[PDB]
């Protein structure tokens, strides 16, 4: 019961640092405007560092979509999945509120809210978010699959660069979500809920798609006791 | 029976995600035009992520040139190589068609077709694409070599940054192909086939050079007794 | 023992040489070169790959702290005698100012300029900045303590690259506020060479409080040692 | 003998092919200005990922020096015969000039220019420039010696990346002073092709001294090997 509290707190602290570092590096800084690779690096190295620092404590989800995909695949109780999602949403809004407090009001602006950029249709954008989170969920599962042992090699760096890979594409359409907590945090702080359903349906459908594709299509487990039914039939 | 189907599907899904993410990060230029390092990071981390995600399922080729290269030193049969190349070409055009659907019409443009750039001639260009794939195939063979001298596992990031390394050079000449499927996908969707042979002869010839250079010149692998007999009894 | 004595001397020398190379490469890549002004990602990569290279090169000799803050974090965290920590902090401050003095005499005088002294940027207040420096160093010691935790021996992991990209991560954000310190030696080095001590206490209070916060958070809240025989 | 063995011939050819690919990719990515001018981070990444990829591709075959300074560094440390060191340096110089001549052939004449020769930049003096090149190669040699240290546990691929990012680290600083050499073969290759030899001694004295300095510092001062079979057992001592 005490290790579960450490894990929920770690998920809270991790999403706090992720959103604080991520949005603050994505703000419109006048003299030095951030580039797409610069923002992708910020979010990328953010997940990779927090997975390194807190992966052994809680699994380092830092993402409700990852937690939901973990609910379909790995052995996580619906009790733990709810506590994780709740901890991530609370940590995210705390990191965005903290960033707002420390960032001068001149630079804050939209506080890096997710908005449909490059005149992307919501139906077009929700399809992008689907495949953005799909490749991340595929990489997270493969990097943390216990059946692979120590063979993955670079779990923290690979998951980070997978997040950066999605940002290198998703920034132009929606500013890249791949995380419902990363989208909700600046939307609550600064009043901006432009097409917010895209940043929830997209990642969640993309996450459950990658979990089902991996755990039961690409690399399913061996048949369990259910084979006794085919013998009886 | 099923494991081969899961591998071919992985090659299809991997090339689908690779082309979707790769070409998309090369278009999408409103007020923020992508730089050479930015585009190279997209293709680089794309291969590295998909080698990490699907390498243990299919081998993570995501390249008909790489699949052709593995025909000599990857224990891949001519049956599997054809199924892999077909899955790569189908996934590539599916990723380019999907990107076209989700990208607004004004931004699409060329859809990141491989094209001759900076007044580079097709003979000069096909020479670049050879060495772009030579170093990639050279890195893949060592990264998947049991005698490379490290703990078991495949370095997906090393393979990814090898793809990125080729882009920091190849973009200025051809937009960097290194992958015949990566070139056919936007060529089929858009219709632009200008000097399309450069993006096929280049990667395929560069791959067979790296495979022959590694497996016969640089680091010839250890032959099993059954493999050793196919040589001897095939002689005289 | 005689073998134990040199190993400590090898470690103190490595800490001096490491902070010397870190400050020399970091500041020199952050200078305002007119033909190619460095971008935030360019500067972040310079400091990031600098730590990662030096941790790769000297981690197995001294631990590759390269930061008085993380050395203090090991005092409260990875329990190390105050003797070794004092020798480490002194070597870092001496190597840093030596690296900044070397870069000064190595770079033409016109372009030396501010020598990448940590300074308040974008009208950020000292109270807001000292809060940023806290969380920049907080995540760094969180990554360092996990990458070097005695209990994670088995698989070697990627400590040098992870810590290096953790330093870069802090620069993606910290550059816009203070030019990113995360290291009191990296701040004292160019301030001593080129007299610029504007709000220097921020670059000392910030990293030290964030380091002790992350060391206390790791060793007592997140991943403490087993109190009893329940799991040892 | 060592000369008449296949592994030595395979190692010399690997050193030749590796330097050929490194110079071809490095200069060409640093020299292609027309409408897209390469950035310092871009050039640093090209040379960085270049060394990292070739160390990963050919390190197990020859050691992947790709640098007469690095070869000299192991001549002062890593058991490399003075016969092997001469064959390695000769293979690197031949592969470099072959890679530079190859790049000149495939790059259109409008963009070739000086072919990315190492040149003193931003009014840096030769004494100041030769001091940069020393410390650029020193940290690289320190990183190479540690990335190849059998006493250090690492995961696959990360040592090649660490060496690569060490090269990229030097370029993030060295480009502003000299265009970043850290390799006498990388400087001679375009100098022979294009014919520009301005202050060529800086790109030779600097990297070599920095390599010997780094090899001596690592093998004798920082992390020397054991002397007796009881050394490691003695380090334990009491509890």
């Amino acid at each position: 019961s005490i290790a579960f509290s450490r894990a929920v707190f770690a998920e809270f602290l991790a999403t706090l640092l992720f959103v604080f570092f991520g949005l603050g590096s994505a703000l419109n800084w006048p003299q030095a405007l951030p580039s797409v690779l610069q923002i992708a690096m910020a979010f990328g190295l953010g997940i990779g560092t927090l997975v390194q620092a807190l992966g052994h404590i809680s699994g380092a989800h830092i993402n409700p979509a990852v937690t939901v995909a973990c609910l379909v695949g790995c052995h996580v109780s619906v009790l733990r999945a709810a506590f994780y999602v709740a901890a991530q949403l609370l940590g995210a809004v705390a990191g965005a509120a903290l960033l707002h407090e420390i960032t001068p009001a001149d630079i804050r602006g939209d506080l890096a809210v997710n908005a449909l950029s490059n005149s992307t249709m919501a139906g077009q954008a929700v399809t992008v978010e689907l495949f953005l989170t799909l490749q991340l969920v595929l990489c997270i599962f493969a990097s943390t699959d216990e059946r692979r042992g120590e063979n993955p090699g670079t779990p923290a760096l690979s998951i980070g660069f997978s997040v950066a890979l999605g940002h290198l594409l998703g920034i132009h359409y929606t500013g890249c979500s791949m995380n419902p907590a990363r989208s909700l945090a600046p939307a609550v702080v600064t009043g901006k809920f432009d097409d917010h359903w895209v940043f929830w349906i997209g990642p969640l459908v993309g996450a459950i798609l990658g979990s089902l594709l991996y755990n039961y299509v690409l690399f399913p487990p061996a048949k369990s006791l259910s084979e006794r039914l085919a013998v009886l039939k």
